[PDB]
């Protein structure tokens, strides 16, 4: 298994694109995108992606550069988890996530 | 960074609005709620709250849970997770960076 | 409360029916299953989550579904730690105590 952060961003789905801009550009992999429902009826529509993250610096990067431009004028949160990935194509590379030294 | 706990309850669609007002309630800042499916494939309902401490994690799933989850089901769990950037979860002052 | 691995998987949707197969096969309890998006352009996948109380449950899920399906297909699983505070099936009729 390979150590990985998981960042969450639950934000504005307004912000879908520009967001994904932002993962895109970091060096992360890829990401997973998902409409939620968020109360911060009063609950509105949200949007959720999860990115998965080799390094704590490369999830504090996107972090960080989302609420900087951001997060003045649109509710969101970001937290990050940590996680292990057993299989991955692209995250772990083509040795895979259980490679011996 | 704030330590968080993150509750998830996972239950039938129909509780959606009694959940919300339990969660409401308790004095958790927000919550995310989505569509899922469960083994039946069936549609139902999944929650996530992040709570600053363990004990109102818990007051959330006792509450749930006693009232709902002997008639209805439900599967409630935790998950330890730190808040990077959250205006209500933190609160103006942020989330204590160089912690 | 009961320690829990929950076990996440990303992959095509069309693979939906295949995979709530192995897990059923699995001795795992359930699962909660939903549609999400993936860098395409963004285009529709779908994510399982299983709680398991053992590790070697929840991998022999991950390997059982990457054997079969990961050199054709995308795909991505990854595990994280959790505990359960109720659940009749996962815990017992005892409670997770």
């Amino acid at each position: 298994a390979k150590p990985a952060n998981k960042l969450v961003i639950v934000t504005e789905k307004i912000l879908l694109k520009k967001i994904a801009k932002i993962i895109d550009e970091s060096g992360a992999k890829g990401y997973t995108v998902m409409n939620t429902g968020g109360k911060g009826s009063d609950i509105e529509a949200n949007i959720k992606f999860e990115i998965l993250t080799e390094t704590r610096e490369m999830a504090e990067e996107i972090a960080d550069r989302v609420a900087v431009k951001y997060f003045n004028d649109y509710a969101g949160i970001i937290y990050i988890c940590s996680a292990e990935v057993l299989y991955g194509h692209t995250f772990c590379g083509p040795e895979g996530c259980s490679a011996w030294s």
